[PDB]
């Protein structure tokens, strides 16, 4: 019995195989030999990709975006996973296969090893360091490179993009050429008032003018960096129609993690996979002078930096932490990739920063438990219905999401079903990929949906010719949807089952419109510290409305790389 990966090919060549030298050792944590090597066995992913049966599902052929490497999933020294197994169960055969599972490691253990490496010199230097390859960091790589900083990017994962790529729904910006080409009259000040509504009017009204006031540029940048934003739809807490997604309803993040990881890695940005940033470096009246990587396989080292983007995500897949503040979660499945557990809060709390709103989580109504997989909120804004067992709509599908799980929490069995016909099937073509994984049932009247669900046949088309009346007066006498897109009467008729899931977290680090990274003992910025995207807080206030957290990225992740670039230059 041979069985890992490198052991099995053992048994032909021996080190240089795999390894640049015939000791063993990896030079890079990116492992570019090793993959290269792979690659000039056994083909590249298009190669495999190309011979996969012409049905479903193959490993090699997937919405990652990105560099993916081989080494990813196929590991050498140890049982390998398919990277899939963290959030699907397509049950693979895996050559020298193990079973997903990931140990959260603080931060913080191994204080003593940092701190001898730490001593242990300086190894390298650069402008920008980024944290994450999530959008607020690659849309803060390219920016900064425009703009003449050497960056530096780490990204702990072995493949790229973090929650970013799995979006679906869309990007909200007020008064865009694509909302022209339509014909929406949308302004940036009802924008506005919608973001501060649905945050309980806690949100900082200065970044909240920002995110409102630049989204059209930035759309706009994307556009002109190669994306494609002219799908507008509706989602919730919004009065306009402003979620922008690709052609058809697309999912967006697949759509624009990628756009923006060809334009980092087009402009020079050195990328670095498998490398965590376990800390920040320190000074005076402390100011910022770089921070100490953790690489997988290279171990620790100090990159000295100017300025120190922090661009690392929420914590909402560590239930641990999640629970402490909101105990009602404990135990609740996450939409989350599975490196979105708190590490770069931690560290810019080690170093001194800010935070502000960390204990309000949002939690996403439709979570397909089937699937393992989230529902977008796109479905509901395209016309969808929610019904509960009885057959009966117990709210409005199009409100805030903190209120939309409530109402599925108190039904019968803590679910309920997404209702849509086939007109709402054919305008979201998100729809289509619920489909291909198997979770949508399908009647061909809505008496047989009723069957394959098992609810009253009677009362769900009662409910849904109920709904029609409101679809046609522009008033729904039950619940007070606002909108009511779609009549939901083309046959054949779907259905999924949906339940809240931990998604998104609203709390974090605290900055300015300039993207600057305040401090806990002063209230002044930390100099050199800047961060974007869900690591912080003040943009959401107590609910993000869906929508908003792609266009923060972006918009929040253009300042933080330019404004850290300036820095550099002076
Ligand atoms: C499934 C899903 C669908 C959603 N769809 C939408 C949508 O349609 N519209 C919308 O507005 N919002 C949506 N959201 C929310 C949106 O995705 C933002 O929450 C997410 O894009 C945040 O981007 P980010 O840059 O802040 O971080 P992420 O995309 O998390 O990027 C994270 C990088 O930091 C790496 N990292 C973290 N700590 C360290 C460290 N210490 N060292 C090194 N690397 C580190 C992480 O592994 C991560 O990859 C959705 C969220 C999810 C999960
Ligand atoms: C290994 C490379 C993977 C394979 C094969 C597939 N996935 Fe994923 N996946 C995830 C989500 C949250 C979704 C819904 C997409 C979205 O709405 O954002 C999906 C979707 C799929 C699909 C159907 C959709 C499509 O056809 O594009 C297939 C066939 C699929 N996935 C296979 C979640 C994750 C995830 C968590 C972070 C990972 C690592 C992967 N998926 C990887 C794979
Ligand atoms: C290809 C199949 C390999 C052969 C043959 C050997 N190794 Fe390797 N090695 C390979 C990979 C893909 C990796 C990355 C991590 C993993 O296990 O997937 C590695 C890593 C190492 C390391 C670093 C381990 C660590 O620091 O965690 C060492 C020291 C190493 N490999 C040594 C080694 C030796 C001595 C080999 C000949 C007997 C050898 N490797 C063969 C892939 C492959
Ligand atoms: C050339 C020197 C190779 C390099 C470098 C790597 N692989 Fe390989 N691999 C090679 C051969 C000749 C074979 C045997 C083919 C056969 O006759 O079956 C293999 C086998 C594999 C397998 C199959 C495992 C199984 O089905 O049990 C896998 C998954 C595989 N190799 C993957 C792989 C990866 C990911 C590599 C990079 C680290 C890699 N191999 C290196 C030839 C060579
Ligand atoms: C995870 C998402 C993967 C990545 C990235 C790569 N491979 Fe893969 N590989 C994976 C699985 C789950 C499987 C098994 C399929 C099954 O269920 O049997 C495989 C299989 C292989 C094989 C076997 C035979 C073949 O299809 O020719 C080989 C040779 C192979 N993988 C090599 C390989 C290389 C070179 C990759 C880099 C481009 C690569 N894989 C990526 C999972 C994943």
């Amino acid at each position: 019995a041979p069985e890992v990966l490198a052991d099995f090919h053992g048994e032909m060549g021996g080190c240089d195989s795999c390894h640049v030298s015939d000791k063993g050792g990896v030079t890079n944590d990116n492992l570019t030999h090793e993959n290269g090597q792979c690659v000039s066995c056994h083909g590249d992913l298009k190669e495999l990709a190309a011979a996969a049966p012409k049905d479903k599902v193959s490993p090699h052929k997937s919405h990652l975006i990105g560099e993916i490497a081989c080494t990813s999933c196929h590991k050498g020294h140890e049982k390998s996973v398919a990277y899939c197994d963290a959030c699907h169960s397509f049950g693979f055969d895996m050559p020298f296969g193990g079973k997903w599972e990931r140990k959260f490691v603080p931060v913080d253990a191994d204080k003593a090893a940092q701190d001898k490496a730490i001593a242990a010199g300086v190894k390298e230097t650069t402008d920008v360091v980024i944290i994450g390859s999530g959008g607020a960091g690659l849309a803060a790589a390219v920016s900064a490179r425009d703009a003449g900083a050497k960056v530096i990017l780490l990204e702990k994962e072995p493949i790229p993009g973090g929650n970013t790529k799995l979006a679906a729904g869309g990007m909200n910006a007020a008064e865009t050429k694509p909302q022209a080409k339509l014909g929406i009259e949308d302004k940036k000040q009802i924008m506005i008032d919608d973001t501060m509504k649905g945050g309980r009017n806690i949100n900082d009204p200065e970044l909240v003018k920002v995110l409102a006031n630049n989204s059209s540029d930035s759309i706009d940048w994307l556009t002109s960096m190669g994306a494609d934003m002219t799908d507008v739809g509706r989602m919730g807490g919004a009065s306009v129609n402003r979620s922008h997604r690709p052609t058809g309803g697309a999912g967006v993040g697949a759509h624009v993690a990628q756009v923006l990881w060809d334009n980092a890695v087009k402009r020079g940005t050195d990328i670095r996979l498998n490398s965590r940033v376990v800390r920040i470096l320190e000074d005076a009246s402390g100011k910022v002078t770089g921070v100490l990587v953790k690489g997988e396989y290279t171990g620790y080292y100090v990159i000295k930096a100017d300025a120190v983007v922090i661009a690392a995500g929420g914590f909402a897949k560590n239930n641990e932490r999640v629970s402490k503040y909101d105990p009602k979660l404990k135990g609740f499945k996450a939409t989350n990739h599975p490196g979105a557990t708190g590490d770069g809060l931690d560290v810019a709390l080690q170093a001194g920063a800010a935070t502000r709103d960390l204990e309000y989580i949002q939690a996403h109504p439709t979570y397909s438990p089937a699937g393992g997989v989230m529902i977008t909120e796109a479905v509901r804004g395209n016309g969808a219905i929610v019904v509960n067992r009885e057959g009966n709509r117990f709210m409005n599908e199009i409100t805030t999401r903190d209120k939309a799980s409530a109402a599925i929490l108190q039904q019968k069995g803590e679910s309920a079903y997404l209702v849509f016909d086939d007109s709402i099937r054919k305008s979201l073509k998100a729809i289509e990929g619920y489909v291909h994984l198997n979770i949508v049932k399908e009647g061909k009247t809505i008496e047989e949906l009723a069957k394959q669900i098992d609810v009253p046949a009677a009362e769900l088309a009662k409910t849904v010719t109920a709904y029609n009346g409101f679809v046609k007066s522009g008033k729904d006498a039950q619940f007070e949807r606002p909108d009511l897109p779609r009549e939901l009467v083309v046959a054949p008729f779907y259905a999924l089952e949906i339940a809240p899931a931990v998604h998104h977290t609203m709390g974090g680090l605290v900055i300015d419109t300039k993207a600057e990274v305040k401090s806990e003992k002063t209230g002044k910025p930390i100099t050199g510290l800047y961060a974007a995207g869900e690591v912080t807080g003040g943009v959401h206030g107590a609910n993000r409305l869906g929508g908003n957290a792609i266009s923060d990225i972006v918009t929040y992740g253009r300042i933080a790389g330019a404004s850290a670039a300036k820095f550099a230059k002076d």
